[PDB]
């Protein structure tokens, strides 16, 4: 009974154990699952729970519930140490062993080595800080509120960013700050958002005409966008960026990093050719020297055959990538040969509040409520593919 042990249980972790467990036998192999917490988050609606505009337990759900108890082990815990050669990964609720090793770990924030912006800003990374962030913006309308002497800088909003996580979050802003600036007493023109890229553009994945219509709703809703101008630090009272090589100092009550992520700390502690928390795998998403441990999710660079560039860190490619691993498990249990990975790319929508969006499906560009709609397909069917239609159900977007 060979242990195939899996660490994180985000998109990637948790769609290996879940197809996993209805291929093998209980004789055939035993499986562990890792994870800091009890739950499964759904990463990609964390521009929701960030803004305010989603209750945090609406992107959460037991992580137990979808699992096949005979054939796995669910373990709450923080993986601190791997050793790859040893075959052992410590945790603050101890150290387990293992024969095959699936690290799935997923993503953290990554500041380029801009001073300040780790301590200074709130981030995009969990359901932590998501909470705290939510909570932070409505605390300033609601001390603003307070406040005899009104400082309308504490109504300030700066995004680093104008990337896909970027734009989402402006997304949802917009449905919020409304409706805190009527709740709170505030008027609208008081409340500044300004969304700072140092990119040339915004929204690279996408056409010129998706973009021009994420900037357009956005401008329209109060978004002030300053692109191709870089960050240099931030500080206590917000963001110090160069505009035609001069610093300037741009003043804001909250100031939020969408701007860059990377995999976890562990990658770089734990294995060789590691570049941000990534990983160049090998086609059947092994790792160069070990045929018994895959690497997928965010805490990999998986360059397809044809190609030099690893194909960008999403959701779509984590869960088709834990697919692909389960398959692979079962083939090396049966003594088979491995399988290359090859991505399927079905499209993708960012939203844009809650009855817009920008995306391609089908290959062919999607704008406004399709968009929101076909959003809701993507989000549901992602809940689907790792819990089935009771969930899907429970927790999707319909
Ligand atoms: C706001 C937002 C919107 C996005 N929108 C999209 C979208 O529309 N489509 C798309 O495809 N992608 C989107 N993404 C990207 C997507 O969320 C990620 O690429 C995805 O989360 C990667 O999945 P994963 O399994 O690799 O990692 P994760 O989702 O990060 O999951 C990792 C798991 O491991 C756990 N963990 C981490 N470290 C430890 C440790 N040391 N010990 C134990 N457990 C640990 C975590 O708690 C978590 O449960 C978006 C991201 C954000 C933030």
């Amino acid at each position: 009974r060979k242990k195939v042990l899996v660490l994180g249980a985000g998109y990637a972790g948790l769609q290996t154990v879940t197809k996993l467990q209805k291929a093998i036998s209980t004789e055939e192999a035993e499986i562990t699952l890792i994870n800091k917490n009890e739950y499964h988050y759904e990463a990609t609606w964390l521009h929701e729970a960030s803004a305010g505009t989603l209750n945090y337990e609406d992107v959460l759900y037991p992580v137990e519930s979808v699992l096949k108890k005979d054939k796995v082990n669910f373990v709450q815990a923080e993986v601190t140490k791997i050793d790859r050669d040893a075959k052992k990964v410590e945790t603050n609720q101890g150290i387990y062993d293992f024969d095959i090793l699936v690290v799935a770990l997923g993503f953290v924030s990554e500041t380029f080595g801009i001073e300040g912006m780790k301590d200074h800003a709130f981030q995009i990374e969990n359901v932590i800080t998501a909470r705290e962030l939510s909570r932070h913006i409505e605390d300033k309308f609601a001390n603003y509120a307070a406040s005899k002497e009104k400082d309308d800088n504490d109504l300030s909003i700066l995004v680093g960013g104008a990337g896909f996580t970027g734009v989402s979050f402006l997304g949802e802003l917009t449905d919020r700050i409304p409706e805190l600036c009527s709740k709170y007493g505030v008027d609208q023109n008081k409340v500044k958002i300004t969304c700072v890229e140092a990119a040339p553009k915004m929204l690279p994945m996408f056409s010129e005409e998706l973009v021009n219509h994420a900037v357009s709703y956005l401008e329209d809703r109060g978004v002030e966008f300053k692109i191709a101008t870089p960050i240099v630090a931030c500080n206590e009272k917000g963001f110090v960026v160069e505009v035609d090589g001069e610093k300037q100092q741009l003043n804001a009550g909250t100031s939020v990093w969408a701007a860059g992520v990377r995999g976890s700390k562990l990658m770089e502690e734990s294995f060789e050719g590691v570049k941000r928390g990534r990983i160049v795998t090998k086609q059947d998403l092994t790792i160069n020297g070990y045929d018994n441990i895959f690497v997928i999710g965010d805490c990999s660079a998986f360059i397809p055959a044809g190609e030099e560039r690893p194909l960008p860190t999403t959701a779509q490619i984590a869960m088709q990538q834990g697919e692909s691993v389960a398959k692979n498990i079962k083939r090396i249990l049966n003594g088979e040969s491995t399988e290359e990975f090859e991505y399927v790319d079905r499209g993708t929508v960012c939203s844009l509040g809650s009855h817009d969006g920008v995306g391609m499906v089908f290959g062919k560009p999607i704008a406004g409520k399709k968009a929101a709609f076909m959003k809701k397909v993507i989000d549901t069917r992602a809940v689907f593919k790792i819990g089935g239609i009771g969930l899907a159900f429970k927790k999707g977007k319909f």
